[PDB]
């Protein structure tokens, strides 16, 4: 009879509504406390897994459908818990299913506050703290890439795959600024270039921006995942032999599969001599950047004509926080500008150029900044550093307990470069068959299987996906600071244990 | 002592830090509690203006700068407290600079519960719960529009600039998908319709996606900011004249500047004889599809190809909030799909119809659905209803109380469609008149001069804007729920006040 016999609409700004307003979200609050809490406890598990159908027909009974009328504040914080109740833990320890996982605690204060400041990024006039640590965030990731205050811009979107598409319209603009007004039909045949195993969004971008995916050239990689340079320049010179124009290309950086690191150094040198621009994504490999022992793998990066980070990924900042950094500034600007009305608006009190919005392909756009740079001001770069290198140390961990077991079988020859750990679980009745088609059809089916059981037990969650001609195979990945030893130890067991279980 | 010596790195996950980590968030939710509570009172000034160089060049015990090392947890809730009092208070009740404002309590809640599940959109396997709450919303929404209850489709995206880059993608893809393989240059000279007075982001959409903004046609428009249905048609028939191929037009639906309403239900018929896609762009006018009273001047949308609305706008959802409604399913997964890895992954356990990423643009794409789904659940549609019809009612009070001032001039002759209400301010010099270059000179120094020393004294904000060759003016908006009648009442006097000073 007390927050049962009250609604939305006598909640500010409702004449008086403070008190109950503050009760209210207070309340809200103690839910999501307990659910933190739970997050760090390995007795809780990772997920109550059930089939769409099951939460459609009222599990039991959480009400998804929506009507005239209100439900009473009570009934409110009821499917604030049950929302919770049936979700996955993103932040748990044993949590291992993506490349982003962890809930940081200055992360998600940083949230709390923006969401509570509720305001665009697209000016200064009414986002001016977060334009500002925006300004002064980006530069600073410039000068860990290595590039020279001389020059220098940036801007962050929403998902590294929108990074990598500002990446390929900065390039296309800087070539060929013409494009913006006549369009993709009035210039030459520009072709695009990535890795075998480089992220889709660049197919994606190209699809998208009017290039077409039969322009967006795959490189050969070797054994490790890594781009052959050799092949690169072969397919440059095939495509200038038949007219068209090379302009572009993206070297990883961390791949998301095998975190492979593309040589960046021997591309840039191929860059320069048939003047592509070089892109670097980053997303994934950009947290090594704060690393002394690790930012080595990303050497030749200070030569990138753009670079996209995700913040969100290694950094284990909350979602979404993406950069694209480009070296050369007004590029963006004069790719971007439509200077509409109205928005932008020369004749403002203050310096229009931090209004920073005619920049980018949003309009409106949320502030991913806060959170990140609390982030920084809390850990410190050294803070940072620590925890990336106990992931990458786990990862040693994992890799070296697999590595010459009869039960495991790793997908390439080579040590990681990143997080990820590649491997097949090899049931008995495979183990020295030996290779064949018939055993990878047998295999393919293995992955998905403990996986399934996986989450039907809620223990733990992992990756699994073929690449080229390989069945699946788990990608093990760690980003989450949260994980230890007995972490990785657990999880190699529960597989094991599992795979004596697949007969359902 | 407290918080003066402990640092982040003693909070969760570290192994005794729970009663700290517990300690440290109740601290921070203090803080925002008080900015809560001072939004509502209109003692609060909306903001506190500084010049860029003036917070740059030091505030007190205030450090932008990052460094090696952390700071203490009391000097992050000092960094906390100080980002507050130095930003735009967007949910006072005298904030009329923008589309989007106020503070919505259960929107706010909703933001703080996402973030605490801080997951990502693309699949069920990890966003079961919200991926269908999407599915639910976005059908009624659908339902709303005017369209069948089955089928259907649409996706939640960062923005509606990007829900109205999708409808052109959609269309492109439905008229010609060799585009997606050979590019461009393989269907030379298609064009797009728009406005005069539609949203930039159509234009930009168009240059970003390889048609060139020369081949982004704009339409003329009435006095009250309407597309000339006329016009539209004559504009078909030169372009197809000269070897063009037109295919797609948008219709606003709720102008950012007029709020004006384009004719839907002539534009249809025009669409139709001639084959195009018809985009409705409602990212504004959207949120009067809740109202039974307003919901006309969206008559037409129910034949929309596609409808880009924003519940972030009008609805007043935290941003950011952006449907693309799309009439014909499978359109945005034919158009986006890569099929990659990974992840899909086409053998789990469950119905794979649920992992909905590879039809968005993006590959992570944050939860915008919660805060939205659950302030539904709050206010039913009644609530929103009830809502949007105050908003609109103050607004024609607004255009009432100055359209017969010698003090203000209306920029245009007619009634607000929506609670766009467009004018100047006149000083004594400038009565009356007449209309000229000379003239217009110098009224469009008015307007900035007002603003800033609204900015200084940070009693209010408003917008102001030029629109072809009109000199700047005013352009008075109304989405938050917190403005009243004596809010209005306190805008136009201080309008006056400011505009002999």
């Amino acid at each position: 009879t007390d927050f049962s016999n009250l609604f939305a609409r006598d909640l500010l700004p409702a004449k008086n509504g403070e008190e109950q307003t503050v009760q209210f979200l207070l309340e809200v609050v103690d839910i999501l406390l307990n659910y933190v809490r739970k997050t760090f406890d390995r007795s809780t598990k990772v997920l109550d897994f059930h089939h769409p159908h099951q939460l459609l027909e009222g599990m039991e009974g959480f009400n998804l459908e929506l009507s005239d009328h209100p439900e009473s504040l009570e009934q409110i914080l009821v499917d604030c818990r049950d929302t919770l109740k049936y979700g996955v833990r993103t932040g748990h320890p044993r949590f291992f299913n993506q490349l982003s996982t962890g809930l940081d605690i200055i992360g998600l204060a940083g949230e709390w506050l923006t969401s509570t400041a509720n305001t665009n990024m697209f000016t200064y006039e009414i986002a001016p703290v977060f334009v500002l640590m925006e300004q002064i965030t980006l530069k600073k990731m410039r000068e860990i890439v290595g590039w020279s205050s001389k020059d220098g811009d940036g801007i962050f979107s929403p998902g590294g795959a929108i990074s990598n598409m500002y990446s390929i319209m900065a390039a296309r603009y800087k070539y060929f600024p013409e494009v913006k007004t006549k369009g993709m039909a009035a210039v030459p045949k520009l072709v695009l270039f990535t890795s075998e195993q480089s992220h889709y969004s660049i197919k994606k971008a190209g699809a998208a921006l009017g290039f077409g995916t039969d322009n967006v050239i795959l490189i050969k990689c070797n054994e490790r995942g890594k781009i052959i340079p050799a092949d690169f320049e072969a397919k440059i010179l095939e495509a200038k032999q038949k007219g068209y124009v090379p302009f572009y290309v993206n070297a990883t950086a961390g791949t998301t599969v095998y975190g492979a690191f593309d040589p960046i150094q021997e591309i840039a040198d191929i860059c320069e001599k048939y003047n592509l621009w070089l892109h670097v994504d980053a997303a994934w490999g950009g947290g090594l950047l704060m690393s002394r022992k690790h930012r080595h793998k990303l050497n030749g990066i200070e030569r990138a004509n753009s670079v996209t980070w995700n913040p969100h990924k290694m950094m284990g900042v909350l979602l979404q926080c993406s950069a694209i950094l480009v070296k050369e500034k007004g590029i963006l600007q004069g790719c971007n500008q439509m200077c509409a009305g109205y928005l932008f608006q020369p004749d403002k009190q203050y310096d229009v150029s931090y209004d920073t919005g005619d920049k980018a392909i949003q309009c409106g756009r949320h502030v991913d900044i806060f959170k990140f740079w609390l982030m920084w001001k809390a850990k410190g770069t050294v803070g940072f550093e620590n925890q990336i290198n106990k992931c990458l140390e786990l990862a040693e961990y994992l890799y070296a307990k697999i590595k010459n077991r009869e039960e495991f079988e790793m997908v390439f020859n080579g040590e990681p470069e990143h997080t990820n750990v590649c491997f097949w679980y090899i049931p008995q009745s495979l183990r020295g068959v030996p290779d064949s088609p018939q055993r990878r059809e047998k295999l393919h089916k293995v992955a998905p299987k403990i996986k399934a059981l996986m989450m039907e037990s809620g223990t733990t969650m992992v990756g699994y996906q073929p690449q080229g001609d390989k069945a699946n195979f788990f990608r093990m990945v760690i980003s989450n600071p949260a994980a230890t030893q007995s972490d990785i130890d657990f999880l190699i067991e529960e597989i094991e244990r599992l795979g004596q279980d697949l007969h359902h």
